[PDB]
């Protein structure tokens, strides 16, 4: 019997985890990997070291028939250890489910390890705030049994359904912020019947790693020597953050980007509501999806570094290369930030997302800044 790794999501913060865990693993090079990270692209300089490496693309959530073509060339008993984006879980692992009903008898479920998408999962649990939790978690895994045996998706709380995984499978969750499962007291049930299945993001990961392997890694999320010596400047240092706007609506990518240019403005210029100092050296972090958003900045900004946008913000953690200061556009990247590094964190336009973070203290009790609140520079 062999076992199979698959590496799967289309977003940012789940694909991060993965690549640790692939480098924590990388001595196996015969182990089979089937990688489904849209965001990232694994130098060929490392695929060239591994046999029965594989890549799947990702479409509506979820790898394509060709994972198939993958799977049919295991023919003996494979059990599959799946990595998760927990938000699209349930999309994700729909055609590993559909290949196992029609190869019921050497295909199986090893066990899933699930990562947040980010602060989509938390605003998403804050909507559930007035649910009998205990009782939606039931209804969820009665209908999750019966995706697992029909293959049809009916969830009456797709939100909860993303933690009733144990019911079926042996399971570890990685959560960017287990401070919330603690503190949001109308979810202590949820706290209560994941038991021991779940564990935070763990940041301090990278330093555990070998020369070796931590030189692996930084190579998988493109953290190389000129962004690492840019950030070795002897000068203070601020970090504008940006982000990005799932809507394929031009005219919302516009406005995000002018409102972003404007905030940015706000911060580094000396009659900017959040003016930071004359001091500070002043970089770039663009959402990895931020695209035209991106350059919007580049194009319109001066005197600012620019960190490459598909480099993750938490690399600079682990690598012990974070700012003295850091601001903008609320983010998944402000969860794991010690506290004394956020200069001011900005909402696009009861918002759920403030609530979130005003529950974890990332902010205040002050009133929030929302981007359309703040003054044409
Ligand atoms: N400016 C940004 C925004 C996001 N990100 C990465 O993408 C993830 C998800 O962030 P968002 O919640 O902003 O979409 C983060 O945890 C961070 O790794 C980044 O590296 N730089």
């Amino acid at each position: 019997m062999k076992t199979i790794t698959l590496y799967l999501d289309p977003a940012s913060l789940p694909a991060l985890n993965q690549l640790m865990d692939f480098t924590q693993n990388n001595e196996d090079k015969t182990h089979p990997r089937i990688f489904g990270l849209s965001r990232f692209k694994i130098p060929d300089n490392i695929i060239t070291q591994y046999q029965n490496i594989h890549f799947v693309e990702l479409k509506d959530n979820r790898p394509t028939e060709a994972l198939f073509t993958i799977l049919d060339q295991y023919p003996g008993n494979i059990e599959l250890n799946i990595h998760l984006n927990i938000a699209h879980s349930v999309q994700l692992i729909r055609p590993i489910l559909a290949y196992r009903f029609k190869h019921l008898d050497r295909v199986s479920i090893q066990q899933l390890n699930l990562y947040d998408n980010g602060s989509m999962e938390y605003v998403d649990l804050e909507k559930e705030e007035n649910k009998d939790i205990s009782a939606e978690i039931k209804q969820a895994e009665k209908q999750l049994s019966h995706y697992l045996l029909t293959g049809k998706i009916k969830f009456d709380n797709p939100t909860i359904a993303r933690y009733v995984w144990q019911s079926a499978f042996p399971v570890k969750y990685h959560f960017l912020s287990t401070d919330y499962f603690e503190k949001a007291e109308f979810l202590q049930p949820l706290k209560e019947y994941l038991a021991e299945n779940y564990q935070k993001m763990d940041w301090t990961a990278y330093q555990q790693l070998t020369p070796e392997q931590q030189a692996f890694y930084l190579t998988l999320v493109g953290f190389n020597d000129e962004v690492k010596q840019s950030l070795e400047v002897q000068q203070a240092k601020f970090i504008f953050t940006g982000t990005t706007t799932w809507e394929g609506n031009t005219d919302v990518r516009e406005y995000y980007a002018q409102q972003q240019l404007n905030l940015l403005n706000h911060f580094t210029q000396a009659e900017g509501d959040l003016f930071i100092g004359d001091h500070y050296k002043i970089y770039f972090k663009g959402h990895p999806r931020g695209g035209e958003i991106n350059d919007y900045i580049l194009n319109n900004a001066k005197n600012i570094t620019n960190i490459p946008a598909n480099i993750s913000f938490e690399v600079l953690m682990m690598t012990g290369l974070l700012p003295d200061k850091v601001g903008g556009v609320a983010s998944s990247l402000y969860f794991s930030l010690p506290k004394e590094k956020i200069s001011h964190i900005i909402f696009t336009s009861n918002n759920p997302y403030v609530k979130v973070m005003r529950r974890l203290g990332i902010i205040d009790e002050s009133q929030v800044i929302f981007w359309d609140s703040l003054k044409q520079l």
